């Protein structure tokens, strides 16, 4: 298998937060190394599990616990839940405090687990003024940016919005699980030299 | 009545991703000030069943190109849009307005989700995929940091030109106008606080 000469198309399964964080490095990092690749992703939920075993899917990247049946697995990294507002939020401050978390207003992300975030919360007593509630990512970078919301995000998601949203972070002043980030392929495809290949490289642009 | 500055009503909007971007960041703003005590949700038209969901009043209005959507259904539109080329302010060699001839020769991004690609392979024109992803989120880092180009509609370019620092061209090939609407159930017609809604994307939205 010879990256630099290769046509082969590779098919892999994320989440969409996984997309804009895996994907435009990946791509930045192919360009230059296996510049006649072409790569496909898919969600997990459009399905999967019988697709790694039928090499319609070549790896999978998240926090998918269903994965245990004929199934490598290595970690590529674990980061925390932080919250995240406006550069210039009229009140918000970090380290913000739980009594102030409380206080404020609220987007909520329904969707990988996660999580479950909302529930740990409920349970400690601390019910959040839930003015916005939405399905998945795509918006929040832009609905804090022209409101004074605030949000609960995973870590690595909040570092690729600051910048273009003008929003910065605060420690998560709440008990929330740290996230565990995976990488997937299925035993039948261990000894695949280009799915090596792939795999390798990704290990190598996160860790 | 209903009272918008005094409810505290929770309403249900189906909409697509590139939609819930569009839409919401300026809506927040606009209920900020209008109705500061009602809670939005939003959810994608897959989600549930949507049409039965809207009948039985577990979702109130619905936002995109949803041709679904005929029968006990009244309908105005808010807008049309073009497709445009989307690409990093500064890339190497793409300009505006793009030639055909340009588009075919560089790389792209594509989007899975109203055959646009068909198009464009039926009228001979083969694009160099060299990306494939499912939805909009990542498309904006992702043409920062490469020299990707990629086919987009028109109102999402417009939200991603700043943060992301890319520009556009008029596109090159023959392509569809985009019909976006808004849609409730009959059922709901007469119902006082989502006539009030409505009006109030009518008048946010049209151009
Ligand atoms: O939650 C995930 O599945 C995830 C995936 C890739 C990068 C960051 C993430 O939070
Ligand atoms: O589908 C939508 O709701 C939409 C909204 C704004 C711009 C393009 C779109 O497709």
């Amino acid at each position: 298998f010879d990256p630099f000469a290769s046509t082969r198309t590779f098919n892999l399964a994320m989440t969409d937060i996984g997309e804009m964080y895996f994907m435009p490095p990946l791509m930045e990092a192919l360009a230059q190394r296996a510049p006649h690749i072409q790569i496909s992703t898919l969600r997990p939920n459009a399905n999967l599990k019988e697709d790694m075993e039928s090499g319609a899917v070549d790896l999978a990247l998240g926090l998918l616990p269903e994965l245990q049946t004929g199934f490598f697995q290595r970690r590529l990294f674990r980061h925390r839940y932080v919250c995240m507002f406006r550069k210039d939020h009229p009140s918000a401050k970090s380290p913000m405090s739980l009594k102030q978390f409380t206080e404020l207003e609220h987007v909520g992300v329904v969707a990988t687990g996660h999580g479950e975030v909302d529930g740990l919360l409920e349970r400690a007593g601390i019910k959040r003024r839930m003015r916005l509630v939405v399905p998945h990512f795509i918006a929040i970078g832009p609905i804090l940016h022209s409101t004074d919301l605030i949000a609960t995000v995973p870590q690595r998601f909040a570092v690729r919005c600051e910048v273009p949203f003008g929003l910065t972070t605060s420690p998560h002043p709440a008990k929330l699980p740290d996230i565990a980030i995976n990488l997937f392929w299925h035993a039948k495809y261990n000894r695949d030299p280009g799915n090596m290949w792939l795999r390798q490289l990704f290990v190598e642009l996160f860790s």
